């Protein structure tokens, strides 16, 4: 035994908060696997706006249901069978999104707020249609990946009627049980420290660097105190990266790869013209800021011999186009050097509306 | 602190046994995450035997090198800028294996053991020809996926000019931390508990069905004492099977749910004449016999909506034919209650050779 045991085990052996605003899945410690899965109304129903927004509440409210019951229990606890019978509740939280093409199906255009914006085009996207957007979100984090796939199985199942899957994709980071220090920052596959800029949660910064502002216009409020999270799918070129030496890596990014430390320091807590941090720093960004919560993926290869591997980028923000948006057109337009190294596959932009009591999750959206 | 505490981080704080015959990954506790790679001699290398020969002596040779260094050191130890630095060594182990099919890129059809004989085509056979068979395999286990990952890059690197990837899937089970009782037999997606049948490692049983027996030819004897793996790639319904009632799928199998005990009984430790465990025990098979070592896979969802998820089925034995065939055939033709919801969607034979001191993993099948 050690304390640094105890904490090792802590993410696999606790309950997540299931009182954490906006949702669950943003604020806390983040477990090591995640599936983020983009579902549409189903076709036959998405047709008419009425039966679209029918099919819609029917989504929403059991969704909402059923990600308390998950907060509060396992998904063996709540049936029979499942995959996860025996195992410790390992961190698991559910989080419900809404795209705006839900509201394009359900006629409620005049619903949308600002921020909810289709994304814009950047210069060095590759986007494939298939893996962009989607009426829904589900985004389902677990410290153990049978944990995970029993309860993403009832939180499909719960919706299966009213929706379709339309694009997903599972990612990890380390486990706290294999950390030498669970409570370091995780690594991509990349080798980089990946979270150090973020604003620190118990500080001001990260509240109101996730939380919608208030709406000028009721219409638009349903999304007061919410957050938006926009996530993109990036292809990591490992083969191409691998054939730098660690100083040229390094110089990509503008921090080291073994304490994390911008260049020429020591610690965790110059920098080429071209770096990463630099491009990306609010600095250079009329004070752009986000918080990052991205996972690792692998997917092994693709044809002709392509590694399918990566980053699944999650940020999240109080409004995009004072988050990710300039930030990545800086990215993009400005030549982040990691550019040759990425490419950007996947992209949705969800609203992830706050939790209100007595009501399920966009109700007033869809209203009643 | 506790001892039950101790023993759910021991799968991610300890090196694996590099010592274990035929090879590392067949005995001894199975690490939470795997990765299975069929690869093929590159394309320009294999037209021609000589060249080819020479590619698979590369190969074979970094390969076991690699897997050596790996079994006693991590993947951060073999290179700076790993995607796993800081994290614990977690049982990471390596398996090589040979295909029939490389025996005939290095016109070697002679050494050809009659276990290395390809697999029949059996009647609920739905396999995807890009899914089958392989020149090479790597099986890559590790009870960390950051860890898993890589370990997979390094190996996958190690022997790039001379390969190709084929195929891959990775699987997972229970974390030993999420495990209230990590001695507990891992279930699978179905919510069954799968291992119970297997021979006992600490009993004869267990080499004698692993091993191969020595070959009359002595052309045939570079797998004396190796092992053979069949792998299969099996799709579950699990939608269909969701529709089931708990005394339903207990029925399927033969065996209850929550326990694991055969129909009627109390202990993991009345069967339907079309059960799996009736129809699959050497009972019923001519004392045909197999160690099943499978993981879950997880792939989300395919066209059109369907659920891209199942079982990586791997099971080892002395000679095919006197454990999987027969036992499937079975399946197949005597129509198991469970081929309704599974899929036989990938498949492949790979032929495992025993280390041996001083020499390179299929050295003896190269020659030098
Ligand atoms: C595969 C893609 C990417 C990789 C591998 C990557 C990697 C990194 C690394 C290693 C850091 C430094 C450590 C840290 O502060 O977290 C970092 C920082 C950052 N990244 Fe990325 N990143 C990627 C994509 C993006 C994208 C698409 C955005 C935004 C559009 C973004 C925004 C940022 C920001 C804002 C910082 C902090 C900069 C600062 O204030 O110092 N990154 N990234
Ligand atoms: C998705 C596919 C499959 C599932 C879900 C499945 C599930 C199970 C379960 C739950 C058991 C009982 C627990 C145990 O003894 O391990 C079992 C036993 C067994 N399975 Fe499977 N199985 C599958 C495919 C196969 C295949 C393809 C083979 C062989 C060709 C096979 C051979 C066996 C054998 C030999 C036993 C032990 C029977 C005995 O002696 O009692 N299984 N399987």
């Amino acid at each position: 035994a050690s304390p640094k045991a105890e904490q090792r085990l802590r993410m696999a052996a606790q309950r997540a908060d299931a009182t954490a605003a906006p949702q669950p899945g943003i604020s806390g410690p983040a477990p090591a696997f995640v599936h983020v899965i983009a579902l549409d109304l189903a076709e036959e129903a998405r047709k008419n706006p009425d039966t679209a927004r029918d099919s819609a509440a029917a989504a929403l409210r059991s969704w909402t249901e059923l990600a308390a019951r998950l907060h509060e229990e396992s998904p063996h606890d709540i049936a029979e069978g499942a995959a996860s019978a025996g195992l410790l509740p390992a961190s698991l939280m559910v989080t419900v999104g809404i795209g705006g093409s839900l509201l394009s199906a359900i006629d409620a255009e005049d619903r949308r707020p600002d921020a909810l914006a289709d994304l814009p085009e950047f210069s060095t996207d590759d986007l494939h249609p298939r893996w962009c957007g989607g009426d829904f979100m589900l985004q389902v984090g677990a410290e153990d990946p049978m944990v995970l796939t029993a309860a993403v199985e009832e939180l499909v199942a719960a919706a299966a009627d009213a929706t379709a899957v339309r694009w997903s994709l599972r990612g990890f980071r380390r486990t706290a049980a294999a950390a030498r220090d669970p409570d370091a920052t995780p690594r991509n596959l990349m080798g980089q420290i990946d979270g150090t800029a973020n604003p620190a949660q118990d500080h001001p910064l990260f509240d109101r660097t996730i939380t919608a502002r208030p709406a000028d216009n009721p219409a638009h409020a349903w999304m007061d105190g919410g957050s938006y999270l926009v996530v993109r799918r990036i292809r990591m070129l490992l083969t191409e990266w691998r054939k730098l030496d660690v100083a040229a890596r390094e110089r990509v990014i503008g921090r080291r790869l073994d304490t994390g430390a911008p260049l020429g320091s020591r610690n965790e807590t110059l920098i080429p013209e071209n770096a990463h941090v630099r491009l990306a720093s609010p600095e250079n960004n009329l004070g752009a800021r986000m918080f990052r919560r991205g996972y690792s993926y692998d997917q092994g290869w693709r044809d002709d011999g392509v590694r399918d591997a990566g980053l699944l980028f999650m940020a999240w923000q109080g409004d995009p186009a004072t988050g990710f948006i300039p930030v990545q057109r800086s990215l993009a337009d400005q030549g982040d050097a990691l550019n040759r190294y990425i490419r950007h596959e996947g992209s949705a932009l969800f609203a992830v509306p706050a939790a209100r009591e007595g009501r399920y999750l966009g109700q007033d959206l869809i209203e009643g």
